[PDB]
């Protein structure tokens, strides 16, 4: 699909007690540093953009990852006709028609009722082209500065502008620069400003016609002009043929068609969330090397560096993807996390702009892990083990670094039921420590391996045998009593036990053996999918959007609306029954759409988006850091995957109709496929993958069954 057909207000329908995605309509370069969005309304929090609404306050330079985390080093660009006693952004706004504007990955275009006013922004990397049409006499563009702000007029054509302003950030003075050169001159000069909540209406007098060129930077203004320097030459039209070869150098990477076209809709929609995150944190200097800012020393830094990301969320998803198509961006990611490491002491949890330390775990580890074990920057492995070893023995004196309660879980075996999420967390840092015996392996660390590998273990600690759920357990040993199996929070994070219970990719073989059998398992797994989607709010005192997506949609309590649940179809491959999800995994898609209303939860910066990829081509990372994909059920009926090695993985599937809900054969390159997994380097290889469909299940008696542990 044609970049310019994707419409950014996919997902955008939300508000804080719904989620269908909770996307902004981002305009940007994949991994820009800016997105550039449509502010609708002011009073509504981080929910500055509504589908529906029909006001429009200004074009939002933005970094904002999800309404939770909120934004930083943003302002905004509001063209202006006729005079304006207040510059407020209420003050200031237009109505505009939605069904008349244009919201897509490469380009805004709208128009302003109040001002007739037609505009259009384009992005780059760094910045930007704003050509603003008027019909009216007396034209601006008024600048809203959020925050400590700086303002001035270098010349008739140059303003520079610097805003601090964040919702979380180790540096309280963090700054961002921002330049635009205008083509029309400025006819009314002003003196060099500074404030708190700038609004600064700039003048060009009766022209029909601006086109601000912008840039900026986390560096220096005198950064941000050689950022600007280096495109200031382009017309709008150069500039969106750019952005457009961008994207398409990344969606002709995974080139799909379906029976049915809007299926293609929402693969390449949820493609376009695939390359946005994490954000380009690092600017080229004067002689073309990396720079970032170090918010932790409060000083530029030399290096890569990436921002807006939440390990907990991607690397379910996202940078296994990376792992087959995008290698390049994986390679420059890890080194940027590893400077992130080298300024901070520890690995990072949720980068927006710095460490933000929310949600449980650092799983950070499995995307060390699986790039590892996939052989990608070998050179940085030993460099992350001992980064991944501080991590697991030292506890940080700063609340949001690293790992919480790190001591006891090494006294206990398991986090005490005295910490909050003490079930998330034992059970996140087990598969951490199968991700660091999993490096140590790769370099040869017997020693380390082996200590690793026995901690990776630690899971059964939380077992209780009496229930069949993980529970949170006292220093003595006793589970927390009044256990109910649907009662959310307190002991798990964003989840019930039915939620939390299975995060245990590292040995699902084990975690089988504790409930006694294959069978007993596959009992659990029944019970799980096909009871009512019932909640209790008791650990929250109220209800959560993510209770609110689970019992909006008829899915028992596989809550896909949420990172903890995306594995639970493929728990029916370990006991060597995945037709019993075939069906399953068609319906879950089902629940994705190019609509505003178009995911079952928060879209996490490409998590979900790149879970609907991989399940639209039949194959899923259970076990990020085994080097394995578990089977599912293809939607494609066609794909030619190119491999970042230089090969191409064609998929082609039998008629992929409604009525085909099984896999009958798998053949790769003609050869019979009967193992429920792939391996990485299988894939890696190329050629054809063949899947036969179904309408009737073709059941395996193959005992191969998908990477664990304690059977390898
Ligand atoms: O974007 C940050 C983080 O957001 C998630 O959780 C949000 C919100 O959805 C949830 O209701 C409350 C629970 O009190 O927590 C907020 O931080 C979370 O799903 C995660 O996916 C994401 O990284
Ligand atoms: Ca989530
Ligand atoms: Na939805």
């Amino acid at each position: 699909m044609n970049i310019q057909a994707i419409d950014t207000r996919h997902g955008t329908a939300n508000q804080h007690s719904f989620s269908n995605g909770n996307c902004l309509p981002y305009t940007g370069v994949p991994f820009g540093m800016n997105f550039y969005a449509p502010q609708t309304t002011d009073q509504k929090g981080s929910w500055w953009f509504h589908p529906e609404d029909r006001t429009f306050q200004g074009y939002r330079v933005t970094h904002q990852p999800s309404p939770w985390m909120g934004d930083f080093s943003h302002l905004l660009m509001t063209p202006v006709s006729g005079s304006l006693s207040e510059l407020s952004l209420f003050h200031a706004q237009s109505s505009y028609r939605p069904e008349e504007s244009l919201f897509s990955p490469v380009e805004i275009n709208l128009t302003q009722l109040r001002y007739q006013i037609t505009s259009q922004l384009i992005p780059s990397m760094y910045g930007g082209i704003l050509t603003i049409d008027y019909q009216q006499k007396d034209n601006h563009l008024l600048l809203t500065l959020p925050g400590r702000y700086q303002v001035k007029q270098l010349d008739d054509h140059q303003v520079a502008v610097k805003v601090i302003n964040y919702s979380g950030c180790e540096d309280p003075d963090f700054s961002f620069y921002f330049v635009l050169h205008f083509e029309q001159p400025l006819t009314k000069w002003f003196a060099p400003s500074s404030g708190e909540d700038g609004k600064i209406l700039l003048s060009f007098g009766n022209i029909a016609q601006q086109v601000v060129h912008f840039s900026s930077s986390f560096i220096s203004e005198k950064q941000a002009q050689l950022n600007l320097a280096r495109e200031i030459s382009l017309r709008s039209t150069e500039m969106l043929q750019q952005g457009i070869a961008d994207w398409h150098n990344y969606f002709d990477r995974l080139k799909v068609t379906h029976e049915n076209p809007e299926h293609t809709k929402t693969f390449y929609h949820t493609l376009y969330r695939t390359f946005l995150f994490p954000q380009t944190f690092y600017e080229l200097d004067e002689n073309q090397q990396p720079i970032h800012y170090d918010t932790f020393s409060q000083t530029v830094r030399p290096g890569v560096l990436y921002t807006n990301n939440g390990f907990w969320d991607t690397y379910k998803t996202v940078y296994p993807l990376f792992s087959l198509i995008a290698q390049e961006k994986y390679e420059e990611m890890l080194e940027g996390f590893l400077n992130s490491y080298n300024e901070t002491g520890f690995l990072p949890k949720w980068l927006s702009p710095d460490e933000r330390g929310l949600m449980p775990g650092t799983l950070i580890d499995a995307v060390i892990a699986d790039a590892a074990v996939k052989k990608i920057r070998p050179d940085l492995m030993p460099q992350f083990l001992e980064a991944m070893k501080k991590g697991a023995t030292q506890q940080s004196e700063r609340e949001n670094y690293g790992r919480q309660g790190t001591l006891d879980y090494l006294k206990y075996g398991y986090v005490p039921s005295t910490y909050h999420e003490s079930v998330n967390h034992t059970l996140d840092y087990a598969y951490s420590d199968f991700c660091i015996s999993q490096v140590a392996k790769t370099l040869n660390d017997s020693e380390t391996a082996t200590f690793y590998r026995q901690q990776a273990l630690n899971y059964q600690q939380l077992f209780n045998p009496e229930t069949g759920f993980m529970q949170a357990k006292d220093t003595e040993g006793n589970f927390r009593p009044d256990f109910l199996d649907i009662r959310w929070g307190k002991d798990y994070a964003q989840g019930s036990a039915w939620q939390s219970s299975f995060a245990v990719y590292q040995d699902f073989a084990g975690l089988i053996k504790l409930y006694g059998s294959e069978l007993a398992f596959e009992k659990k797994l029944i019970q799980l999918c096909n009871q009512a989607p019932n909640f209790n709010v008791e650990g929250y005192g109220f209800e959560i959007h993510e209770m609110s997506e689970m019992a909006a949609i008829d899915f028992g309590q596989l809550a896909i609306s949420n990172q903890p649940s995306f594995h639970y179809p493929f728990l029916f491959s370990y006991i060597g029954k995945p037709e019993m999800a075939q069906p399953l995994l068609k319906q879950l898609m089902q629940t994705f759409d190019a609509s505003p209303t178009g995911y079952p939860g928060d879209e996490d910066n490409g998590s979900m988006s790149a879970w609907y990829i991989f399940n639209s081509l039949g194959f899923y990372p259970v076990t990020p850091g085994a080097g394995e994909y578990v089977i599912g059920m293809p939607l494609v009926q066609t794909a030619e995957v190119k491999l970042s090695n230089g090969k191409q993985l064609t998929i082609q599937t039998s008629p992929n109709k409604v009525q085909q809900q099984f896999i009958h054969e798998i053949q790769l390159n003609q050869e019979k496929h009967t193992a429920p997994y792939f391996t990485h380097q299988e894939l890696l290889n190329g050629g054809t993958l063949d899947y036969q469909l179904g309408i009737v299940p073709n059941p395996q008696t193959t005992a191969e069954r998908p990477f664990s542990l304690s059977t390898e």
